[PDB]
């Protein structure tokens, strides 16, 4: 079990230096928009303010600006050249407990890859530095680039969060509630260890779906949503997820000793989908 | 966090290689296919036979991944555990980069493939007893580990086998560990947790630093019989301490007492040690 990020080729071919003024940060330049995040111009007085010749955008790994909106957080900048290396794109939102890969820029230049989770306090917990403001968050499927991410601020330390490309900023935070274990992901963890001849922690003890939900609200557990990823380890382990959820409820309580795959603490940052991929 | 170099400029250099009913991933810089040698093995070789047995047109060569398609083998010579197939286009995308071996506790970014196709990277640091703990499977032999310093690769491993771990080649020919195409005890890295420690108490958890000390020498011969490796101390580490203003030293008791347990106590919520980020990582991250 590996933290394992897509290549990043596809999306490094589209980050840009996008410049106002004295600040300077990353932009994503797709077809002939070049996205980037707002406080670029540091918000409707700003804008006006701003003409096409108020903002420089420079590939470094020749463009000119003949386009302005705002939308949301997020600016919508256009741009005389189509990008040649555009991947096929979407947008979309992750939903907290799912994982997404970022390239981490500053300048311009991508200089870091890593994955985080959606934590379910809608931020995530990488590595950003000065600067790295328009890194993007993304999954790949099949060959369809789906950019879910912008990065923009820093909340406390090693707190961070963006937005989706529809310009709304993860969990309405402008330009923080208590963080929760992702109960699908843990499930997903100790399936990972049963996988691994690791699985002194099952009992023939069961705890329903229903139930677990109430002492999950209880306990800063996400609710339980059962998924074909989650049924489909269920199947191959032969272990039912209500033995799992009950194993949940106990170890919270404390390991009591004692490991499971290296670790003294539960692990919600592996998603079913990714236990399945790499076991 | 775990933090892997961008991969596009590898991407461009990874080519699917074939050869009879055996396909994997090869290197493609200049002229040169690198891939594993044990492609030529159908289903205890002998490789120099096989690969006197090698044809003009044992081996084909396709590149998925950006323009297609196919490249003419020219020649065919092996190298260690490795094949070195010449290819009469040279790679219009090959960069700058050297050919290193990384030592234990060194990190490295890997690119995994399969039939040609980057799937996926991550990043691991190659362990005392030389394996590494990768995600892999059937068919990600070709593989490489890389690492860059300006804008230099530095091509450190390609994939070879599973033990759970994994191993391969330098790109010289050797594999790692002395292992065979056909495992000793790990032990903790002592200068990652060194280097752990630091962002310990570069973070506000300090209250394992007792002023006492424990030299290196001494600590050495202490790992020798306790699982850990010789500490090796680097401008990078010594920067980690300036920043801090705790001694080497001091550290080095602290894993003496801390490898007892840690007596109820959490660092980075941890109860065991971390050896697996790196005073660069440190620096960079904090």
């Amino acid at each position: 079990l590996v933290k394992m990020s897509h290549p990043s080729g596809d999306v490094e071919a589209c980050m840009v230096q996008v410049t106002c003024g004295s600040m300077t940060l990353n932009g994503l330049w797709l077809d002939n928009t070049v996205w980037c995040p707002r406080h670029v111009m540091c918000y409707d007085a700003l804008l006006i303010s701003m003409t096409n010749h108020s903002f420089s955008v420079q590939k470094h790994i020749n463009l000119r600006v003949v386009g302005h909106a705002m939308q949301g957080t997020l600016l919508k900048l256009t741009v005389d050249v189509a990008n040649p290396s555009t991947p096929a794109y979407t947008f979309t939102t992750v939903k907290p407990g799912a994982a997404f890969s970022v390239l981490a820029c500053y300048n311009g230049r991508p200089t870091g890859t890593f994955t985080v989770v959606m934590r379910p306090n809608y931020t995530i917990k990488g590595s950003f530095l000065c600067g790295s403001a328009g890194s993007v968050g993304y999954t790949k499927e099949g060959s369809v680039i789906n950019f879910c991410y912008m990065h923009q601020m820093e909340l406390a330390n090693g707190t961070h969060t963006g937005s989706a490309f529809d310009g709304t900023m993860y969990g309405a935070f402008m330009d923080q509630l208590t963080d929760k274990y992702c109960s699908v992901n843990v499930v997903a963890w100790l399936y990972a260890a049963i996988l691994n001849g690791c699985a002194w922690f099952v009992k023939p003890n069961r705890t329903s779906v229903v139930s677990f939900n109430e002492w999950a609200l209880a306990n800063q557990f996400t609710e339980f949503v059962g998924t074909q990823s989650v049924d489909m380890l269920a199947v191959k382990t032969g272990v039912a997820i209500e033995q799992l959820l009950y194993a949940i409820q106990q170890l919270y309580t404390g390991f009591q000793g004692k490991q499971i795959l290296g670790s003294t603490m539960l692990e919600d940052e592996f998603t079913p989908e990714d236990v399945n991929m790499q076991i």
